């Protein structure tokens, strides 16, 4: 309730402070950002009551929104005033996705502070998951006042990203593994160097996926402390090269088959109903992750036909190797 007090208390505009760096630059930005702020109104005042039904609040959520976002933009810019140059602090303040990605950060604040949850927001403004995500550690970072648990429903924003959101068909994600640290760092990467966005998603999302794996081995695999590093590096070498099966897929389902797969390879028995057992007790586990997961294009199905038909004919090349005189080298642990 702190921060809500000063939304709830502050202009409606942006400030004096704010307005010299609008001042400051080449291509001045006050215009584009404004009417940029007018425009979205329409769209998000609609496409909210055409969600909660007829009475409008709405337009009162919306403004609290841009209140934050012009107060968390002063902030991150006066940071980003030393570091970037006068080309691209002003290639900045006119970059429209940098600007939608804050101000869908602002409103989901809001919304959520208010319990059409995430990843509603995102749909309402068309904005990919993956551009979405570069915004929020240095949103938490340049708003002081966040909650305890209004950083912990961000982070929470972030990983649902980094698990499956991203990895939608049609995210610019694949478009940037093709190809191959902060918010105004990832949006001024041009279109078409090596890129940062890719590499700290990656060094994340390596992070996240063997924290979760560490714990799901400690329980089950109490008996094979030695498979756990095995399990990463097939977990790890999949992400890397093998990152197509991911498209539309979770995270999760990958682990899950890959801690499966090795201990069939490594002949201990230990059945899929145990791990997935011990899968649901994971904090935000959800059982249609492994309940229904995808084996043929617009079909649905349970997991462990997706480790027999799915996993296996890509990565049965692979995975032998696991016992063979010659196993393949295990991957250095996410620091």
């Amino acid at each position: 309730q702190q921060l809500m007090m000063i939304l709830n208390s502050a202009s409606d505009q942006p400030s004096e402070n704010l307005i010299s760096y609008f001042n400051n630059c080449t291509v001045n930005p006050k215009e584009s950002i404004l009417k940029r702020v007018k425009d979205i109104g329409y769209i998000f005042k609609e496409k909210f009551a055409k969600a909660v039904g007829q009475g409008e609040i709405g337009s009162q959520r919306y403004k609290l929104g841009v209140r934050l976002y012009y107060r968390v933009m002063e902030s991150m810019l006066k940071s980003e005033e030393e570091r970037l140059s006068i080309q691209n602090f002003s290639k900045l303040l006119n970059d429209n996705i940098f600007h939608m990605s804050l101000l869908a950060c602002a409103l989901e604040v809001v919304m959520a502070t208010y319990s059409l949850s995430f990843p509603w927001i995102l749909n309402v403004l068309n904005l990919k998951a993956f551009d979405f995500y570069k915004v929020i550690e240095s949103f938490i970072k340049a708003e002081g006042n966040l909650t305890r648990e209004m950083i912990k429903h961000l982070e929470r924003c972030e990983h649902r990203i980094m698990e499956s959101l991203a990895w939608l068909s049609d995210s610019p994600l694949f478009d940037l593994i093709k190809q191959s640290h902060t918010a105004a760092d990832m949006y001024l990467e041009p279109v078409r160097k090596k890129s940062t966005s890719l590499s700290l998603f990656y060094k994340k999302v390596y992070r996240l996926a063997y924290l979760r794996l560490n714990t799901l081995c400690e329980r089950l695999l109490s008996e094979h402390p030695e498979l756990e590093h095995i399990i990463w590096t097939l977990f790890q070498h999949t992400l890397q090269n093998e990152y197509e099966l991911m498209r539309d897929r979770h995270l999760d389902q990958i682990m899950m088959c890959s801690m499966y797969g090795i201990c069939k390879v490594k002949n201990i028995d230990l059945k899929f109903k145990i791990i997935v057992t011990a899968y649901k007790d994971l904090p935000h586990a959800v059982q249609e992750t492994f309940k229904r997961v995808l084996i043929k294009e617009e079909e649905y199905d349970y997991i462990i036909v997706f480790y027999n038909s799915v996993f296996m004919q890509r990565l049965k090349t692979n995975i032998l190797q696991y016992a063979s005189t010659r196993p393949p080298t295990l991957a250095p642990i996410p620091h």
